[PDB]
């Protein structure tokens, strides 16, 4: 149910509840079509295919590769992060730290992820041909990175094949499947892993979610960070 991938990297299988997944899709469907909604980025670190994005909270701008209050190309301010999203993020960290507490026993230090008060949510939508190349989440402020403040990532819809490793070379990357409802956290010594999405597995989204949320083919990711 909870899986240790490497120091400070925990995968919470099927962590998102039924109604929360539906609620997350429905909120992103509505925010995604309004002001500050989804657009196709001209640039992503690592390259990309069949990817649209929108930010909640602070905006990450592709053209400038920095954080700000509004999207430069249309002046839109991003919607704020729903408080229910922030609640789930904090629960995921709490659950991870309890897992790391129980797995500690005693040839090594006790692991513990730092808390997160995310003010950045990157919402990525991949259609079935989607991909995102290996990259580091390296645009947050130096104190945020130096403290190892974690990245918390929600997965919904079709399964992603997720690559991660220490370098920009797939030959040295590990693979894990991120299925609908999974939450992945990387912080501490894993905060700067290279990572990406090599493939979306078509027709893997749960039928109940496709039906209740009217989800289009593909995968929705929400990636939370603290600037
Ligand atoms: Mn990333």
């Amino acid at each position: 149910p909870l899986q240790y991938l490497r120091p400070g990297m925990v995968l919470l299988k099927k962590f998102l509840k039924h109604d929360d997944q539906v609620d997350i899709i429905r909120r992103c469907q509505k925010l995604g079509i309004g002001s500050g909604g989804f657009y196709t980025p001209g640039y992503r670190d690592g390259g990309k295919l069949s990817l649209q994005m929108m930010c909640l909270g602070k905006n990450w701008d592709p053209n400038s590769r920095s954080y700000g209050d509004t999207r430069p190309f249309d002046g839109a301010q991003p919607p704020s992060i729903p408080e229910v999203f922030s609640k789930i993020v904090k629960d995921a960290i709490q659950a991870s730290n309890e897992f790391l507490r129980q797995k500690a026993r005693p040839a090594n230090d006790v692991e513990e992820l730092p808390p997160l008060s995310p003010d950045i949510c990157l919402v990525n939508f991949y259609t079935s041909s989607g991909k995102l190349g290996l990259h580091q989440d390296k645009d947050e402020t130096k104190p945020s990175l130096h403290k190892g403040l974690p990245v918390v990532s929600f997965s919904l819809g079709d399964t992603a094949e997720f690559l991660y490793g220490d370098v920009n070379d797939v030959d040295k990357a590990s693979k894990v499947d991120l299925e609908s409802g999974d939450v992945l956290i990387f912080g501490g010594k894993s905060r700067l892993i290279f990572h990406g999405v090599s493939r979306i597995k078509p027709k893997t989204a749960p039928n109940w979610l496709t039906d209740e949320a009217k989800l289009r083919p593909g995968r929705l990711n929400l990636t939370f960070r603290q600037h």
